[PDB]
């Protein structure tokens, strides 16, 4: 439980990057989420956040965090501020560490994408953080053993209509396409790397993802609004798929 925040990031739009302490008790799967207490913020409030990264980094928890509000602001501020005064004053012993308690971990229907052979994951919107944790231990289950894994081929597709606060994110995503030796993932993003503008016309891709994998089966993992979520299970059923909404 008890722990400490090892290093920032003053990733752009505010976002705070963060290096938490694992617990040797603390093993979680991809996309599980975190209620963290800061007592410098408030000794009394949690908050909640998915973990980005994956379960297979050894002694570290990457918390991607966005000031949007009161303890995600104050929380910037005692990590600017803190690390503002390294510095102009640099008094470097070593660095030390903000306390913070975690709770978790808490699950997601995402482990489920590695036991699936063919797989269409999909973020509308800003709940890209899990996403993240998931896509790297997919990496790292494909170095360590591509037989060992299910997971055959990854279809990513990404809404978001900015991405300023989320260019670690597109970072991330170019990595993985780097390492990616056995072409397991088949990235697309779509603005609401040469990417796409517009919204997509989800019953070609469908159809599309159907041909690449006949007559095997594919499933189809939404965490996006309601109203897309029913066009596609309209196209789940029409191309017989699988589907499930996280979040
Ligand atoms: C499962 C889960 C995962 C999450 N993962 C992440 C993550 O990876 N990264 C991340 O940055 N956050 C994440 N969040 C969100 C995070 O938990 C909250 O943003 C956190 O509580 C910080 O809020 P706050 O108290 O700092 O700001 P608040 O003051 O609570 O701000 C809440 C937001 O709603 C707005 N708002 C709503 N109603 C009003 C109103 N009446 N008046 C004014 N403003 C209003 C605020 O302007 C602000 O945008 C996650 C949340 C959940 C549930
Ligand atoms: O989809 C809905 C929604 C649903 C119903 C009604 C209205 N809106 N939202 C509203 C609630 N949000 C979250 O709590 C949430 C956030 C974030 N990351 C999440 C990750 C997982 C789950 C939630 C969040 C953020 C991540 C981030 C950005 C940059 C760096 O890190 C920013 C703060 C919000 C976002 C999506």
């Amino acid at each position: 439980e008890p722990t400490f925040v090892v290093n920032a990031s003053l990733l752009p739009s505010k976002v705070l990057g963060l290096q938490v302490q694992r617990p040797q008790s603390f093993n979680y799967q991809p996309g599980d989420y975190l209620f963290i207490k800061c007592p410098g913020i408030s000794k009394f409030e949690w908050h909640p956040f998915t973990i980005s990264s994956a379960p297979e980094m050894p002694d570290v928890l990457t918390l991607h965090i966005r000031a949007v509000g009161s303890w995600t602001g104050k929380l910037y501020q005692l990590i600017r501020e803190q690390r503002e005064e390294w510095i102009r004053s640099g008094s470097s012993q070593s660095l030390p560490g903000v306390p913070v308690y975690i709770d978790g971990p808490y699950g997601t229907p995402s482990t489920h994408i590695f036991e699936s052979k063919y797989a269409i994951l999909i973020c509308a919107g800003i709940g890209v953080t899990p996403f993240a944790s998931i896509l790297k231990s997919i990496l790292h289950r494909n170095q360590q053993n591509p037989a060992k894994m299910p997971l055959k081929k990854v279809h990513f597709y990404w809404l978001n209509r900015e991405q300023k606060a989320f260019e670690w994110f597109v970072e991330l995503l170019s990595k993985i396409e780097a390492e990616d030796t056995n072409n397991l993932f088949d990235l697309n993003l779509y603005l609401t790397s040469r990417t796409k503008t517009g919204r997509p016309d989800w019953e070609e891709i469908f159809k599309d993802v159907a041909k690449q994998h006949a007559p095997d089966n594919v499933e189809v993992f939404f965490c996006g609004p309601t109203g897309l979520a029913l066009q596609l299970r309209h196209l789940c059923t029409k191309y017989g798929f699988g589907y499930r909404k996280e979040n």
